[PDB]
């Protein structure tokens, strides 16, 4: 009594691994069967998808790949093979798993990457997160982030891609950082990587005292010089250039007999009294000190001040 053949390959009970990089023409396996009748057998494969991907040599059982594979497109196939004798056909299904190779670089997303942060951001603070996927499996899909070149002022966490400030920032030294993030997969035979720019703008904070312009201020004037005559226009600026504050100008000392007047807003230092060169109160001249004070929006004084001391002499 003729008996139908039986397939034997382990992979009918489990899966047949075919790596995605297998070239067209490669023999991916050989079907094996037993039949008790001393009779030739014919091997093949059925189904439109399977017959397009695989060729079976009728006579030997050898299975060949007809078509290129791509795990990231299709990771898996159900495939029915057949073995035939003089009596009929036997069919069994095989789950064919498409094995992964590291053939994709990491991809950044949510670009462009840029942030604005103020110069007083504390060391330790996390200011950005990069995002990247890699569709490969295992270590070939595991991403490590780093800065190339590395930064003295920022770090990025290898696994999480979180950027932190690692040294005190300062608008007065550096207003912009152009950093470069690297994303590398962990596949040790063939690693792959890609790059993204990260733009960090720095923002100004009031942390600089004002400073006097056009120094020095020591001036000689005619002893005859009348009331209203401008000795000098005094000028100071907020060194915080991003959102400067107004300045208030005062005379602190040495203005003997209220001889001079200093306009609070304009800095115009003028003669107010009648000059008398040899009066014993000021025969040596005037050693005047002047203060510029940064003002709050609402015109009340701040603590940011600067003083300069200069001499006014009187001439024949
Ligand atoms: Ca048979
Ligand atoms: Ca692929
Ligand atoms: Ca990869
Ligand atoms: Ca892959
Ligand atoms: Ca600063
Ligand atoms: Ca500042
Ligand atoms: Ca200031």
């Amino acid at each position: 009594m003729n008996q139908p053949p039986r397939f034997q390959n382990y992979f009918f009970q489990s899966y047949l691994l075919v790596y995605e990089d297998t070239p067209v023409g490669t023999s991916i396996t050989q079907l094996q069967a037993v039949d008790p009748d001393g009779e030739p057998l014919i091997f093949g494969v059925v189904g439109e998808e399977a017959m397009r991907y695989f060729a079976v040599q009728g006579t030997t059982g050898v299975v060949w790949l007809r078509q290129p594979l791509d795990r990231e497109a299709k990771s898996e196939m159900q495939v029915e093979f057949t073995v035939s004798d003089s009596q009929g056909v036997v069919k069994d299904t095989v789950n064919i798993q498409i094995g992964d190779v590291n053939d994709n670089a990491p991809s950044f997303y949510n670009q462009p990457y840029a942030i604005q942060i103020p110069e007083n951001t504390p060391v330790g603070t996390s200011v950005f997160m990069v995002n990247a996927t890699d569709p490969d499996q295992g270590v070939g899909g595991s991403v490590l982030f780093s800065f190339q070149p590395p930064s003295q002022f920022f770090s990025i966490d290898g696994a999480r891609g979180i950027v932190t400030v690692t040294r005190a920032l300062d608008y007065e030294t550096t207003i912009a950082y152009q950093l470069t993030v690297n994303a590398t997969d962990q596949d040790k035979r063939r690693p792959l990587s890609s790059l993204a720019n990260l733009a960090i703008t720095i923002t100004d904070i009031q942390d600089m005292d004002p400073i006097f312009t056009n120094l020095p201020y020591s001036t000689n004037i005619m002893e005859d010089a009348p009331p209203g005559y401008e000795v000098r226009k005094i000028r100071a600026i907020d060194q915080d250039l991003g959102r400067p504050r107004g300045i208030g100008y005062t005379i602190i000392s040495g203005n003997t007999n209220s001889m001079f007047a200093l306009d609070y807003i304009s800095g115009s230092l003028t003669v107010s009294g009648q000059l008398d060169r040899e009066n014993p109160l000021y025969s040596s001249g005037f050693i005047i000190t002047v203060k510029a004070t940064e003002l709050n929006d609402d015109r009340t004084p701040s603590s940011a001040t600067v003083t300069t001391t200069f001499t006014i002499l009187l001439i024949d």
